[PDB]
DNA sequence: TGAT
């Protein structure tokens, strides 16, 4: 057991060092928790262990550079088969460590390595963004812990003494907003089948209510409209569970929680949003109050097909239109710029699905009514 | 809390 492997660090020594607030003065720390498995993931681990390394100085005392010293003396000494490693981490590689563990993992097909982090190191700086798709192009595994994994954590690691793990506050909004910036920084493509399925225009007719909304933003430069390729991506709605959102969080709320958190300067923005739903009442609510306290923001939604919440989404989409906002159905040539820029289409070309044209013209109408009455 |  994970227990007899490793010396359980102090709960006190988790909790502040996990934490999982995006910004977050004052650790000197960087801790590494690891296990190495077989191919065969369910049964105990073959070893488990804690690293830990000081940020500074010197990167060659991170807790990665020790994790891989480390297992290079063990496997000397078992038996060579494939391993799958698992590393819990409370700070992401910075970019030396990144690309250390890149070279490690290329050079070698018998490791399989899978990166969960507690918090984003320097997300917004492009040399340690490069590393982290470095890595991910070497074939880790790089994901944002959630709740389970900090529970597992606490679980495995630590001298929780029989206690449960209890979740820090505002563990789910860290979480989803940690989530989208790693998806925009590794550049993840949507999958071509989702994107097909969920913006196609005709009438809905699944059972399933998700929202997906692909977004971009554009700086003003000398009254011309220039992109900024720093923050362009997708997401989704995140549904109810009583561990994240108990009553879910729309896709247009997780969109509207990134903006403050790029910092944008003092200058004009045109930010917009491809969403396969157009917002409901209270997410076009939430939209028309952030349009009247950011005012260097020009927003621009797009919509596949309008969704009607069976209450206010009529009057909500008139006062997001009021306010400024401009709101349009999704045309062909929309669906094609999504398709081009936030799918992996794997070079092939944007295959429109039938009926796209007719269906966009009737939705254009019922929007032209909506605003109008 | 934008974090030697
Ligand atoms: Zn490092
Ligand atoms: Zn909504």
């Amino acid at each position: 057991q994970i227990r007899n492997m490793v010396e359980p660090m102090d709960p006190r020594t988790f909790v502040s060092n996990f934490n999982n607030r995006p910004i977050l003065s004052g650790l000197d720390t960087v801790w590494l928790c690891c296990e190495v498995k077989t191919k065969d993931p369910s049964g105990p681990p073959l070893d488990a262990k804690i690293f830990q390394g000081k940020v500074y100085p010197k990167a060659k005392y991170h807790p990665e550079m020790r994790f891989l010293r480390w297992f290079h003396k063990w496997r000397q000494l078992h038996h060579d088969q494939e391993y799958k490693v698992t590393w819990y981490v409370s700070w992401s590689p910075c970019t030396r460590c990144a690309n250390s563990v890149a070279t490690f993992l290329a050079k070698d097909p018998k490791v399989t390595l899978t990166i969960f982090v507690a918090r984003l190191y320097y997300f917004w700086k492009p040399d340690y963004q490069q590393a982290l798709r470095i890595l991910a192009e070497a074939g880790a595994t790089m994901k944002i812990m959630n709740y389970n994994e900090f529970q597992d954590c606490w679980n495995k690691f630590v001298d929780g003494r029989g206690k449960p793990f209890k979740p820090w506050n505002n563990l789910p909004k860290h979480y989803t907003l940690l989530q989208a910036t790693l998806g925009e920084l590794l550049r993840h493509l949507m999958d071509p089948g989702t994107f097909t399925s969920n913006f196609n225009n005709k009438p809905w007719v699944s059972g399933q209510h998700e929202t997906y909304l692909c977004y971009k933003v554009e700086r003003l430069h000398n009254d011309t409209w220039v992109p900024l390729n720093q923050h362009r991506g997708f997401l989704r709605n995140q549904a109810p569970n009583i561990h994240g959102f108990p009553k879910g969080r729309h896709a247009a709320l997780c969109f509207l929680d990134l903006i403050p958190f790029w910092k944008l300067d003092g200058q004009q923005y045109r930010v917009t949003c491809f969403t396969s739903w157009s917002p409901c009442f209270s997410c076009a609510q939430e939209m028309a109050k952030f349009i009247s306290n950011n005012e260097h923001v020009s927003l621009c939604i797009f919509a596949a097909r309008i969704y009607d919440d069976q209450g206010r989404y009529q009057e909500g989409l008139r006062t997001l239109h009021r306010d400024g906002a401009k709101i349009a159905m999704m045309n062909y040539s929309e669906f094609e710029y999504c398709w081009d820029t936030f799918v992996d289409r794997q070079g092939r070309p944007f295959q429109p699905w039938d009926g796209l044209d007719e269906h966009s013209q009737a939705l254009s109408g019922r929007l032209r009514a909506i605003l109008q009455n």
